């Protein structure tokens, strides 16, 4: 046989950088932002593979494989902030970090995938972002935070709480079981969550109709981004938690319907 | 392109016709006429003449419960179209009119920017009309016509003074709390600005290259601004070098429809 083989030019799995939590590997993802880049990768079908990494090593990590802060002085008021996700692709030697950035790059370097962040959108989703900040993150971290804490590996349930509760829990209380302890002030802050994703069901709703998407019909990055902070919660907080279950039935079940489209790309 | 000149409804302030428009509001409107190229005439409404004004002429209020909980509220600006006999209030509805009446305009709201939009306006109320609020209300309130004056002090300070230190003279005063506030202000702008450059350039316009519904609502707070506080106030100037001079630019462009 005179046969050898000729390399085969398919997309390599791009390195995907997630932050495990206490379960076994299929169970192993649940982080809203890292969940943002997961859902981009498998919307437009690229082959990743999950390299797991815990809270108090993600600065090194990045160091090591060149990736960039995500921002500076989100925790200490003068030093870098490094988060996941990140991607190394092999296809190109490129590593990117942050969930926006990791968008464009795939946007670009993958024209043939559906794009997710068009530069007409660029400007609208920075908007969005911040007033989503206000309206969902705030009133959801007293939530989601405590929720997920303990379900984490111990080195990083240890540096979850320390720098959560260093950052947010002076306005929420104090340490996480004070911030929404089930009764009245559980109660409150849960209208409080209500109450804000019904705005933000209302800004889809503002032309009296009820869009699927942004856009109108077709999806765009942030509806990724909405759909990763509910695949979040729904896998934080179990399928069959009566508190998700709630959820399920918000805004006429446009989340609902939102997780059922993410779920399936 | 011969039409009867549409009627918009404004809310004066104390001085002569040619500076007598200044409510951010009402300039959107405004804005989107002049933008459009669609001839109008101004009929002069009070404050506290609005709602009867809206009733007589078939205007629908504008939301609900914004004054008093179980009350229908009507606001400015209105426009009344004499080319098709209709009546349409609130500056995105009547946005979304002139856009489907006059299709061969520059069209300022398609389907695809209303989500956006939206999102938009309640990001702009806390980024922008928060901070700006201790001062334009309290430097446009003594603009106004005595029956405006008295409307007006008394439903802000009913609705903003607990939060704000009370009587308008307490949300704002020179010396450090002016300061503080007026910090704020321009952190906010920057806020905004940065949105504009999140992608690393510097566009003109919120879509880029091309002007839409939600640069005329910036251009006609700013020009609100301007109006009220005088285009040489010492603290307008200010704005006009903030973040580059980025909303001088825009105020720019909305004078220049
Ligand atoms: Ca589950």
């Amino acid at each position: 046989s005179g046969l050898v083989p000729r390399g085969s030019h398919m997309i390599q799995q791009i390195h995907f950088y997630d932050i495990p939590r206490n379960r076994d590997e299929d169970d192993r993802t649940w982080n809203p932002n890292t969940s943002k880049t997961r859902l981009t990768l498998t919307y437009k079908r690229l082959p990743y593979k999950t390299i797991w990494v815990e809270y108090p090593d993600i600065e090194r990590v990045c160091k090591e494989i060149g990736a960039e802060p995500s921002a500076f002085g989100l925790l200490k008021e003068g030093k870098p902030y490094y988060s996941l996700p990140v991607i190394h692709d092999p296809n190109t030697g490129t590593t990117i970090s942050d969930s926006i950035r990791i968008a464009r790059y795939l946007d670009k370097t993958y024209p043939d995938t559906p794009a997710v962040i068009p530069a007409e959108l660029e400007a609208f989703h920075a908007v969005f972002e911040d007033a989503f900040w206000d309206t969902i993150f705030m009133p959801l971290f007293p939530f989601l935070v405590p929720a997920a804490c303990p379900q984490l590996n111990p080195r990083s349930e240890a540096y979850f709480r320390e720098t959560r509760e260093g950052k947010f829990g002076s306005i929420l209380g104090g340490k996480m079981e004070n911030w929404a302890p089930t009764g009245p002030v559980r109660d409150d802050r849960w209208k409080a969550l209500q109450a804000g994703f019904t705005k933000m069901a209302g800004w889809l709703s503002a032309d009296g109709q009820e869009r699927p998407f942004f856009m109108g019909e077709k999806l765009c990055y942030t509806d990724i981004v909405v759909g990763a902070w509910l695949i979040s919660v729904k896998k934080v907080f179990g399928s069959d938690h009566p508190e998700w279950l709630q959820v399920e039935k918000w805004d006429g079940g446009r989340w609902s319907r939102l997780v059922q489209v993410v779920e399936n790309f």
